[PDB]
């Protein structure tokens, strides 16, 4: 199943799209700056692209480091990405009461791997009747996913994408498991499912391209980053779609 | 560090602690009776005992499926427990605004495993001055346990208690290590840790197993554990058994 | 480095090196159908072959468990594919005193995972000068296989090839690690990597996964694909499934590292 | 299921049975002189013990680590410590054309983990007739013992010993089941478990340091009933007496 995100197609035989930007909002003219700059080198390349950040980090390294802008001010500047750009956005959502005013003007929201099964926060980003992005808690298996999916469409939203971010495997370390791309794609509709390569990772740039082509190589929607430096980014971006190139152009059987 | 909870001792030198109960609160009536119970069987093996319940099943099986009797009347029946049985209780929360008020009434407050890294939690829980229960989660090291404590500690609270539910083993399952215990006591300044089993269990009859596993981790020197037959008797009377005899031996 | 393999140069940065046959060695003549088929469908796609089959089933389920072949009667068809088909072979072996004769006829021989450790087999491998395949135990780390590549650098022989086979993860379950290729390059001399693919799924249709997880791993910059088939993926998927494996390597390897 | 070891009662309500010794054999003064010490030890505390040493280390970290003094010599060391202590003792093996001659001398033969589903090593052993005890490997299930056990049983010995060392957890790191036990014992027709809690360790790093990590460990295990307690390569003494409080007081105790 694909979904429609403006003038982006998303789904598992679709080119792959890239979700990228920033880690915490932290003022109006470097978001802009970061934006302007994937978005060049997207554009350049063909490649569709959806900017991320967060708003509201609730899972900071320490108390008082900063969250981020806020809703108010981190949806400004959301406002005014996708009025300079004409792109989409992503953000995620921590609380029942941010869903709504979220939604209306963030075309992606996201379900926290923390808060993957609580309950009330499904519900109201269900509700809002946006796209969702679901991200895989480490500790869940890919069987699982399956349970989450229900919630969802029992509370009425099937505009669904699953995110992969890797496996606990032992103490700290993450595994991506290769072979949960297909059963998430098997029990859960093919509904699309995106690869946050980066939060899968605990030089650093050799790996996260093996990681990266290797995911990618199974035929997923997309491809979901943060740890990239920024220059390198056209390199890496050639490398990943010279391969989904190459892989989404074969049939499946 | 001991932590006093009313006339409780808590430490991992103390006699063991029993923290039990139900796991959501569905009546006045029932969780009176189930009190009750733990009450009698823990008073007549001399062990002390702090009664356990969530108000708020934050996890539903549907969106449609009970949810518990909610924050106003589930602190009405923590108020009755405590009144009727002068013991302290225990119970989750899952939002910084709850954590205030269900501290005037609950001695513990517990951090759920899967909220154990949102700060504004964290911070919301450690105000209240109250006594903690930080569930470790399933993903998490045990070393990593004092970058929890830490914050809690820069949000003044010191109260803490770590309880080790279990680590991922592969998908859908979950291994106990023994040795993580000494390693939390050793990187978190000796705070009270406890052995929730139950969870530690749910994805494996299941009563030899529950047995094994709980005197298996007391035999490491806790300060508590979290969980016709009279089956629970019959297990307190094993668990006291070996607790007695490890902290009757020097460290 | 590379490994000459007669005509075949293996490596990370080679064309992908195919090592696939059978299980056990059963019968010469369903032996000679099967490696002429592999053969036939290689030589057209342009993939070199190495031909692989045990001459013994060590480590099954029941005492009474059929077997295979064995020794003596192992080497007579080897030398009859070598004979027929003029290719390399590979075969693992079991005891130090099996070293010798099998490495006569046999081109690669192989450390079987159970028995990485034990170091009489390793020197006695070692000795006999011939290019080893070594399984990577599912519950060692990649960067412990250096201390199984020191050993044989220890005993004089340096044409080692790595070859992963999955990592234990949990009980009764097996995952790979696409990173472990790169640690494992990183720390053993960038020595030839190859990808067992069908070892590392024996615990969880299938063609499906298989093409997937082989997919997966050959996007990482691999020597070979090491693979079982029967009459395992079915034989008669080979073709198709070997044109996608090189669709990929070939792009892979036709971009600069 | 007991097995009975000259004197020794081995078996899960047994009192526990300590293994241990040194690694390899050396030379016959060095054997006795600890062997000595482990046999004054126990007999001081009335625990039962069986000497274990390796004459032929086959799996060692350098290919030119000192494998020991060989069949011939460390049988007739074995025999030694068997005549001045008057102990059982055991050995590991890893060639089936060693089983025999060992067990002529050693009482139990051991299966190293890396060989535990080596057909003919297991038939070679299995012929003896002499106590095995089977070295859980630390990628297999407890549920997967129960196929090892069956081939010793068609091989015609069931004198068999299963001992726990650890499971593999993410790299490197490995973690003990406590669970573990209780599965093997349902599923293995209750044959004597022991828990060789020095290897279940050793992966593991650093007021307390490795001392106080195999006393948490050794006392977990031996908390759900065990017949053994197995170290590899003062302090014996006081860990010994804490080990034996445990293992008195869980001993004591009626199953259910
Ligand atoms: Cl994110
Ligand atoms: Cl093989
Ligand atoms: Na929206």
């Amino acid at each position: 199943m694909d979904i429609k995100i403006n003038d982006i197609t998303l789904g598992n035989n679709s080119p792959f799209v890239l979700f990228g930007g920033i880690n915490v909002l932290e003022s109006l003219d470097s978001t802009l700056q970061t934006c302007a700059h994937y978005v060049e080198v997207t554009r350049k390349l063909g490649i569709p692209y959806i900017f991320k950040a967060s708003f509201d980090k609730a899972n900071r390294s320490s108390i008082h480091s900063y969250r981020g802008v806020g809703l108010e001010e981190g949806l400004k500047i959301f406002e005014k990405v996708k009025a300079e750009f004409g792109i989409p956005v992503i953000t995620d959502v921590h609380e029942p009461h941010q869903c709504q005013p979220v939604a209306e003007v963030c075309d992606v929201i996201q379900l926290p791997a923390a808060l993957a099964r609580q309950t009330d926060l499904v519900v109201a980003m269900a509700k809002t009747g946006n796209v969702v992005n679901i991200k895989k808690p480490q500790f869940l298996s890919p069987s699982q996913m399956k349970n989450i999916v229900e919630k969802f469409h029992e509370a009425g939203n099937g505009k669904l994408i699953l995110c992969e971010r890797g496996s606990s495997f032992g103490y700290d370390n993450l595994v991506v498991d290769m072979l949960g791309f297909g059963v998430m794609k098997q029990t859960c509709g093919n509904l699309p499912v995106i690869f946050d390569v980066t939060h899968s990772l605990q030089g650093r740039r050799a790996q996260a391209l093996d990681l990266a082509l290797a995911g990618m190589a199974t035929r997923l929607a997309g491809l979901f980053l943060e740890a990239l430096p920024l220059h390198l980014l056209e390199d890496f971006l050639i490398r990943i779609k010279a391969l989904d190139d190459l892989i989404k152009s074969q049939p499946i059987l």
